[PDB]
């Protein structure tokens, strides 16, 4: 009646998580079952399974409710500017729309957070410095991004009971997909610098909706389902949670090909 | 349509919070209204109002779900011992039963947390070291406790939209009250030391229920209501939240006298 740090690490090993892996986690903590330490049991079991050579990652994003006040060019009206809290990678809370684990991971001692606010990842472990260094502010889901570094390092993504449409790495596949009609989001973001608040415009492919028209908003779940149905990845229980584990480079290439087949040439 | 760091500090000043105050906060963040930075706007406004000479405090407690496995002497059965996460004052999460603000305060850079797990307070500011140092493990709501140091320093308690029965300092009044039939809670707690897990028995007056029989479980709210009805304390809005501000030494003495009149001699 209690999933422990030991039992969860055993479930993670049986699922496919290995010593030295860089693992990115999307979790629905309620579905794991009753935990002795709450979400920190999940974090501890992941660190135990990958060892000091591994790295645990999560999608942090940023809690910035000021997006309801921007006009049409994405800037902030002058009456609201100095009221918007600027982004500090060490103090800005992770978004909690898709669960509380990224914030729990962000506040775990040793965790590093990248510089692109809306696309920030948290990393804890051996390669946390490289995974979070020099995050390009424009198109933060693309070439120089932590999501690209996860693919390059041969990392893995674990859907720990979370809905399959929340896989952030598939936004990296959307950025890479050579297709037409890609939607773009522009917004101004306040940054905290040792001299005050400095504003800056951010450009990236819009990850608030499907990258192109004609797709259901949860269509990431279909891509993951087809990926598993093709005999790739592994499925199994983590505690009481139905979980999915995929290779980062494989699911990205599968996601790009999924898009380049139905759209473009 | 947006309570800001500036507007909240103005509401706090109008309520009675002053420069240099040591303020302990019980908050219901949802009732404050729409915040630009979430709960961190409340923390920032409190720090702004009290200044670098002040101190912001909250009741942290401890997220320890292992209390359902103890027998009748309060110890942990041998099969569960090494599975229970030990208490680390720097890493143990604050309880979130009465809101998320204590955990947000605990993870704010610079905040210190005291050593008594179940009675731990978080402190951020000038006297955070003294407020959290040398917390007596047995009877942690009594003489050497942060709640007693708050009374000694002339601190204040702010009920920021929270229910009035959640005022932790009234447990210090229960400990001090010279009355009969005081209930006692005993439990064993794992502690993290630089050499491993060390277990220890904790004794204190039971704060999970009224200190004596014959009291409704929310009777703290009646004491606060009588205290305000007697012309003491101040009431007003903090954002959109009906709030209460009281002097720590006054509400404690009023709480003790409230108990010593209806019970004992
Ligand atoms: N969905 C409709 C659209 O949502 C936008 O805002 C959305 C946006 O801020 C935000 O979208 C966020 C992005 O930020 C972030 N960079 C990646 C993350 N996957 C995404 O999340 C969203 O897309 C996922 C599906 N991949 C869903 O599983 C998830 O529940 C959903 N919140 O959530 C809001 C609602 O989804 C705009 N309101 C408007 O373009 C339109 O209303
Ligand atoms: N209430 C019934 C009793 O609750 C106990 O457990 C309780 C205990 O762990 C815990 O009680 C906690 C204490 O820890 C902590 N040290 C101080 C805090 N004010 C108190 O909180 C409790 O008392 C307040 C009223 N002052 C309420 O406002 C609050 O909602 C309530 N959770 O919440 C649990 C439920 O209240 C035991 N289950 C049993 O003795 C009996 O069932």
């Amino acid at each position: 009646s209690f999933a422990t740090r030991t039992s969860l690490a055993a479930d993670l090993a049986a699922l496919g998580l290995a010593w030295g892996d860089a693992i990115m986690v999307h979790a629905a903590v309620s579905r794991v079952g009753r935990l002795l330490d709450g979400p920190d049991t999940i974090i501890a079991a992941l660190r135990d399974t990958v060892g000091p050579g591994g790295t645990v990652l999560a999608y942090a994003d940023w809690e910035a409710r000021y997006e309801d006040l921007v006009d049409d060019a994405g800037r902030v009206p002058p009456e609201w500017r100095e009221h918007v809290p600027p982004f500090d990678p060490q103090r800005s809370r992770a978004i909690r729309d898709n669960g509380v684990l990224p914030e729990f991971l962000r506040t775990t001692p040793g965790t590093l957070r990248s510089g692109n606010p809306g696309a920030s990842l948290v990393a804890l472990g051996a390669k946390a410095e490289w995974f979070t260094a020099d995050h390009p502010l424009d198109y933060g889901y693309g070439e120089g991004s932590p999501l690209a570094k996860l693919v390059e390092a041969g990392g893995k993504v674990l859907m720990l009971g979370a809905p399959l449409d929340t896989l952030t790495l598939l936004h990296h596949a959307e950025h890479l997909a050579d297709i037409p009609g890609k939607r773009i989001k522009r917004i101004e973001v306040p940054f905290a610098t040792p001299t005050g608040t400095q504003w800056r415009m951010i450009e990236e492919f819009d990850t608030g909706d499907p990258i192109v028209a004609g797709l259901a908003e949860d269509y990431f779940a279909g891509i993951v389902t087809e990926f598993l149905a093709s005999g790739q990845g592994r499925q199994g229980l983590i505690g009481a949670a139905p979980s999915v584990l995929v290779d980062a480079a494989a699911i990205t290439a599968f996601g790009v090909t999924w898009l380049e087949k139905r759209f473009g040439t």
